[PDB]
């Protein structure tokens, strides 16, 4: 890819962090903690799963960021409307309003219904996301593997405004207590 030259400086939307998250000071690294974190409930919350959103909201143009996932055995990333539901359970998906991958179980899928297999030759330990608004396009990029492009999604129906979409993931086996972080441009 060429699509650096769109980067946008990503920070996470404490208010919106499952209650069990711990964002850092810099709003650039969220983790899951050990317990509840001593936060009030609030509607925007994520309730059922370890998901934050970022705090810029995109109804145009193109978005660039990227992602550390170093030492996890579990997490999701892309980007989600702003109207998605925040409350109980819920898939993945374009129809509920979100263009993710993820990894679970030494295996990588793309967000759609049902889930599609990925081939990555490289396992990431960084994730390039790219967002064409216009365009209806939402591209994963390995960016250990030389940018290698993952995964395209395309005619996206954003219905709305878009939020950067992160899920640490759960940690049952205490193997998966790595932070997700945001790069450096
Ligand atoms: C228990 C902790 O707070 C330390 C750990 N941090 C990291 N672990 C693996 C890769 C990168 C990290 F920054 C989460």
């Amino acid at each position: 890819h060429h699509h650096h030259h769109h980067m946008v400086h990503i920070t996470l939307d404490r208010n919106t962090a499952n209650s069990w998250l711990i964002i850092s000071k810099d709003r650039r690294q969220v983790r899951m903690g050990d317990t509840h974190q001593n936060v009030s409930d609030n509607k925007e919350r994520f309730s059922n799963y370890p998901m934050v959103l970022g705090a810029q909201r995109f109804s145009s143009g193109k978005m660039y960021w990227e992602v550390d996932v170093t030492q996890k055995e579990a997490w999701d990333l892309g980007v989600c409307r702003d109207s998605v539901q925040r409350k109980g359970q819920f898939s993945l998906s374009p129809e509920n309003g979100f263009w993710t991958i993820w990894l679970w179980q030494d295996s990588y899928e793309a967000g759609t219904s049902p889930q599609t297999t990925l081939h990555i030759q490289v396992p990431p330990c960084q994730i390039g996301i790219f967002v064409d608004y216009e365009a209806g396009v939402v591209s994963f990029y390995n960016i250990t593997d030389h940018g290698s492009l993952i995964y395209t999604f395309s005619e996206c129906v954003f219905a709305g405004p878009l939020r950067p979409f992160f899920n640490v993931g759960f940690n049952y086996s205490g193997g998966n207590a790595a932070p997700l972080k945001l790069c450096p441009l």
